[PDB]
């Protein structure tokens, strides 16, 4: 759609915290702009970064993969792993595809086909818990869109029995929220990161702001 322009440039701050005026001044000691082979090459060169995906000038572009942050603080049977993560596919598609339907004028079936055909998961590497980013990579909205779907998201996980979606922070879905870039730490004092998982190798996978639609992309927003 004509309306509708892309975007690959990949805006990150490099520690937790950063005040307001920094993110608008783009102090280059809190915040960067890359391209994605950019990006790959700076946590290449900087081992220690703790890297923030963020947009850059929400009020001017707002436009997002659809994106899920899973915090389950509790060990799974690699089985129940397996079987879970399908379920949580399942459910979340037809929750975010109903109220794509009822609040965005959406087809609800392009919703279903978009977000179960093409979508990214991390792992964390704490054993100890089940955390893990999701990218509906093809599934595209508004930020607004997202922070007035936060109550549907919660009322799922109240409401779900698989541990995953049960485990949805919907915390996430607000103004200047951040995901932690795929392969970095959170801070100075904690090891673990998240890797990639197969079938999806390329860093552009893994990041929620990076938009380059084609004919499989399905876009909706509030209407
Ligand atoms: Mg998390
Ligand atoms: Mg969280």
């Amino acid at each position: 759609d004509a309306a509708i322009r892309g975007n690959d440039v990949i805006f990150v701050l490099k520690t937790i915290g950063v005040p307001s005026a920094c993110r608008q001044n783009e102090d280059p000691r809190f915040v960067e702009a890359f391209k994605c082979d950019e990006l790959e090459r700076y946590i290449e060169n900087n081992p220690e970064c703790t890297l923030f995906e963020s947009l850059r000038d929400e009020e001017a572009y707002s436009i997002v993969r659809i994106f899920m942050d899973v915090d389950l603080d509790a060990c799974l049977d690699e089985i129940d792993y397996l079987t879970a993560i399908q379920d949580f596919i399942i459910e979340v598609s037809n929750c975010v595809a109903r109220f794509a339907f009822t609040e965005c004028g959406a087809i609800h079936e392009n919703v279903i086909k978009s977000m179960r055909s093409n979508f990214s998961l991390t792992k964390s590497t704490n054993r100890d818990k089940t955390s893990f980013h999701i990218i509906f990579l093809d599934t595209y909205t508004t930020m607004d869109t997202l922070i007035a779907m936060k109550r549907t998201l919660l009322e799922l996980s109240r409401s779900s029995e698989n541990p995953l979606t049960r485990s949805i922070d919907t915390a996430v879905y607000r103004r200047k929220t951040t995901l932690r870039v795929v392969g970095t730490r959170k801070n100075p004092n904690c090891d673990t990161i998240h890797v990639m998982q197969p079938p999806h190798d390329n860093i552009e996978d893994y990041l929620f702001t990076y938009v380059d639609m084609n004919n499989n992309s399905y876009y909706f927003s509030l209407q």
